[PDB]
């Protein structure tokens, strides 16, 4: 179990003004630290956020959070469940800012809600330095869905934070799972909601990406294929080629028109990963990977994800028999026999 700690700086808050926080399980024999960002969509105006507050309150408030959480997948401490990093220090950061981890806006007389995702990450890092993170050799910032997009938006800011605080020796890296989306045409008749959200949240994007796209166009930096080339920290990208959240936004729920649409989506996703040297992209219809207990089940070209992540570690010290770039070439969901079939 990982144990809850509410932030000591109570001005860094969830949407409703309650304190944000993190769940922690220490491993004092390890110098590796894994900080995982939860996902769960977002909200972009008063009415949309009020609806989320009625029926998704744990994503907007800490008042009902439990005292502990079980670590699963890459957060598991058992070697059999987590061949990659079972002995690491484990941190789960709940998503309670509804801003894709981009916000830097406090509640006030002018704002019903606070959007502080980017500041929550910075404050978690600061408070962990007193609990052992100061001794780290590697800090892996990971996340799934909106948390995967949050990794891309925040990894370089964490690296800058630690440098300026006097810890230049800690190697900061990112792992973005199910957060690599395409701004494509829908199958039947989303970027406007991101544009509106950024203004509502006072959202921030990485500086090099901001300077490319310039004023009013920061929404571009929420799309992995546009923000990734601008990043300096090493980032490993995990992405199902036929992600269910991508298909949902595209209004896909099979005749020739839809067959061509699905094949084209897979082709375009594969193309965007061609110049991403650390990546794992199986040809499956699914959503999320890294905190599912059965994440060891899938393989690409005969290599599992925990193996690919281990090979990435080695590469950051091509390797014979230890690949890091693994993208399926077959063009239809479940053409890879290791794809999930139902759920547990
Ligand atoms: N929701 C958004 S901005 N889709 N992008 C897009 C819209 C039309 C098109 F022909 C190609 C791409
Ligand atoms: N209602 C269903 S299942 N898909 N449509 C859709 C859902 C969410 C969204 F942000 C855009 C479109
Ligand atoms: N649903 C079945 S058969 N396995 N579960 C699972 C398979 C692959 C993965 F990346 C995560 C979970």
């Amino acid at each position: 179990d990982l144990r809850l700690h509410l932030l000591l700086n109570t001005s860094v808050t969830c949407n409703d003004g309650s304190p944000a926080g993190y769940y922690l399980k220490e491993s004092r024999g390890s110098r590796r630290w894994l900080l995982f960002l939860e996902g769960g969509w977002y909200c972009f105006n008063r009415e949309n956020c009020d609806s989320r507050y009625d029926t998704m309150r744990r994503l907007m408030s800490s008042r009902d959070w439990p005292r502990t959480r079980t670590g699963t997948g890459i957060l598991s401490s058992q070697p059999e469940e987590n061949p990659y990093w079972w002995n690491a220090n484990m941190v789960f950061i709940p998503y309670c800012s509804s801003d894709v981890w981009s916000g830097a806006s406090s509640k006030s007389e002018k704002n019903e809600y606070a959007f502080m995702g980017a500041l929550i990450i910075q404050e978690v890092v600061r408070e962990l330095l007193g609990r052992g993170l100061s001794g780290a050799k590697v800090l892996l910032l990971a996340g799934s869905s909106a948390g995967g997009t949050g990794v891309l938006l925040n990894v370089d800011r964490v690296a800058e934070q630690l440098e300026k605080l006097g810890y230049p020796a800690i190697q900061v890296r990112g792992l973005a799972d199910s957060g690599w989306f395409l701004d494509n045409k829908q199958y039947r008749h989303p970027t406007e909601a991101i544009r509106r959200g950024i203004r509502y949240w006072n959202g921030v994007v990485p500086e090099r990406c901001r300077r490319q796209f310039q004023e009013g166009e920061e929404w571009n930096c929420f799309f992995g294929y546009k923000v990734y080339p601008t990043l300096r920290s090493p980032v490993f990208v995990v992405q199902w080629l036929f992600d269910e959240a991508q298909l949902t936004v595209d209004n896909v729920h099979v005749q020739e028109g839809l067959r061509l649409y699905i094949q084209n989506l897979g082709r375009e996703l594969r193309h965007t990963l061609k110049d991403v040297p650390a990546s794992f992209a199986p040809a499956c219809l699914s959503h999320e990977i890294i905190i599912r207990s059965h994440w060891t089940d899938v393989q690409v070209k005969g290599t599992s994800l925990p193996r690919a992540l281990h090979c990435w570690d080695r590469s950051l010290h091509p390797l014979k028999g230890c690949p890091v770039h693994l993208v399926d070439s077959c063009p239809w969901p479940h053409c890879n026999p290791s794809c999930p079939t139902g759920t547990h």
